C-alpha cells in the first residue's frame, strides 16, 4: 500500500518565494542534510523535495493522470510522489551513462514493483535519455498520450548551459507537440537549479512562478527548485536571494524525523557503511566490531567505529545545524575522518548517525 510507505518519508521544511543580510558560518565538514534519510538506500531526494508539500494546490487543480520525471536517477522523488498520489502513473527518464542509475532502483525498492511506471525508458539510447537532446523530447509520448501538465526535472547537469538547453527544449516541445498544444499553455516544469549570477534571464516565453528553498539542500550549495510556466520571461534567482532564505531555515528550523522506522532499510544502510553492522547500535555492538578487527580497510572501519562511538557517547539534542556543529567540534579526529572516508561513505555515515540520534532517549 503506497499510503503506508509515506510514514517512512520525513516531513519537509522549505520557503516559497513568489515572483538586511543574515549570515551564520556553521563550522561543519559533513553532509548533515542526510541526517533524516536513514530509511532510503540508493537515493533519497524525496526526503528533501515533495510535490504534495510544495505544489499541492497545482497538483489538485491540474489533476494529472501521468507525471513526467526527467533526470530522475534511482527515483526516490518519484517514489514519494507515488505514495502521496496512489492513482498517478509515471513516465521516467534519466541519462543512460553507467555513472549513475538510469533504472529507478529506489522506486522499485520503496513501491515494490514498476506497474505504475508506464514508460521507464526501455530500449532508449544515451541521446534519447538526455534532457538536453531534442530526440529525448520527441520520444516522450511513445507510451503516454497525456500532455506534459507537470514535468519534474532533478537532473544534475555536467555544465551550467545544459539547464538552459533543457528549458528551451521543454518550451519547444510544449509549443509544437500536437498533444501538448491541444491542452494549451497552462503547462509546468518544476526543475532543480543552482543559483549563481543575477540578471540571468530565462529563455524567451518561459516564466518563473515561484522559487523553493529546501531545508534538505546542501548547506554550502545554492540549490533551489523553480516552478516554470509559459509566459513573458523573468529572471532566474541569484545566489544572494537564495542565501538569506537558506540561512533562516538552517538557523531557525529542526529537521523532522520520519514518523516510522524502516528496519530493513536502516539495516541495509548500516551493512553498506560497515559490513556486518547490526541494529541496535550500542556499546556491545561497537565493541564486537572492534573485536572482529583483531590495513586500509581496517583503518576505514576504525574511523567509522570511532565516529559511531562519539555519537553514542554524545548527549541528545535537536536535529539542527547548531547541534551538528557541536557534534563535529567535540570530535578530535574530524580532519582524519574527512581524509579517510570518501563522499559516498560519509553520506552513509550521516544516515546511520541520524538513525542513532533519533533512537536516543
Ligand atoms: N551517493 C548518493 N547520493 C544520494 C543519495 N541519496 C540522495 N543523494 C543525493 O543527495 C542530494 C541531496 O541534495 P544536496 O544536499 O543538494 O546534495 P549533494 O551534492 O548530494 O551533497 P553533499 O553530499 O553535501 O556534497 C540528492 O539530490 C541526490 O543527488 C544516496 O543514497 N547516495
Ligand atoms: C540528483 S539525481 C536525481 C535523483 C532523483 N530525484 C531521486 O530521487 O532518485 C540527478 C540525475 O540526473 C542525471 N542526469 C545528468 N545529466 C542529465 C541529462 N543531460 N539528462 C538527463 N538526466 C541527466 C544523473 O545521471 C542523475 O541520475
Ligand atoms: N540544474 C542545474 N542548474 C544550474 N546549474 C547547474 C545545474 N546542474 C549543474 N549545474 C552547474 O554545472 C556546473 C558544472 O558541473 C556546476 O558548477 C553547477 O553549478
Ligand atoms: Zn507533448
Amino acid at each position: 500500500d503506497p499510503t503506508e510507505q509515506l510514514a517512512y518519508f520525513p516531513k519537509i521544511t522549505f520557503e516559497r518565494l513568489k515572483n538586511g543580510k543574515l549570515t551564520r558560518n556553521y563550522m561543519i565538514l559533513l553532509p548533515w542534510q542526510h541526517v533524516n534519510r536513514y530509511n532510503f538506500v540508493f537515493s533519497s531526494t524525496g526526503c528533501k523535495v515533495s510535490l504534495k508539500t510544495c505544489i499541492g494546490k497545482l497538483m489538485k487543480d491540474l489533476n494529472p493522470k501521468v507525471l513526467y520525471f526527467i533526470g530522475e536517477g534511482a527515483g526516490n522523488w518519484m517514489a514519494r510522489t507515488a505514495c502521496e498520489y496512489p492513482d498517478i502513473k509515471f513516465v521516467y527518464r534519466s541519462l543512460k551513462d553507467d555513472l549513475d542509475h538510469h533504472y529507478p532502483l529506489e522506486y522499485q525498492r520503496v513501491i515494490g514493483e514498476l506497474s505504475r511506471i508506464i514508460d521507464s525508458g526501455e530500449g532508449l539510447s544515451m541521446e534519447t535519455t538526455d534532457a538536453t537532446q531534442k530526440t529525448h523530447w520527441d520520444l516522450i509520448h511513445r507510451v503516454s498520450k497525456d500532455a506534459l501538465l507537470i514535468t519534474l526535472c532533478d537532473a544534475e547537469f555536467k555544465d551550467r548551459d545544459d539547464f538552459f538547453k533543457m528549458v528551451i527544449l521543454w518550451r519547444k516541445h510544449v509549443l509544437s507537440c500536437r498533444i501538448c498544444t491541444t491542452y494549451g499553455t497552462d503547462l509546468y516544469l518544476f526543475a532543480k537549479y543552482h543559483a549563481k549570477d543575477c540578471n540571468v534571464k530565462l529563455p524567451f516565453f518561459v516564466r518563473s512562478v515561484a522559487t523553493f528553498i529546501m531545508q534538505g539542500s546542501k548547506l554550502s550549495g545554492s540549490e533551489c527548485y523553480i516552478l516554470l510556466t509559459l509566459g513573458h520571461h523573468n529572471n532566474l534567482p541569484c545566489h544572494g536571494e537564495i542565501q538569506n532564505s537558506k540561512m533562516k531555515i538552517a538557523v531557525c528550523n529542526d529537521f523532522y524525523a520520519a514518523k516510522k522506522l524502516d528496519n530493513k532499510s536502516i539495516e541495509a544502510n548500516c551493512k553498506s557503511l560497515l559490513s556486518g553492522l547490526r541494529i541496535p547500535i550500542n556499546k556491545k555492538e561497537l565493541n564486537r566490531q572492534r573485536r572482529l578487527l583483531t590495513k586500509w580497510l581496517t583503518n576505514k572501519a576504525n574511523t567509522i567505529i570511532d565516529w559511531l562511538e562519539h555519537i553514542l557517547n554524545s548527549p541528545k539534542g535537536e536535529l539542527n545545524y547548531d547541534f551538528f556543529e557541536a557534534l563535529e567540534n567535540t570530535y578530535p579526529n574530524m580532519i582524519k575522518l574527512i581524509d579517510n572516508l570518501g563522499n559516498a561513505e560519509i553520506k552513509k555515515l550521516i544516515k546511520v548517525t541520524g538513525y542513532m540520534l533519533v533512537s536516543k532517549k
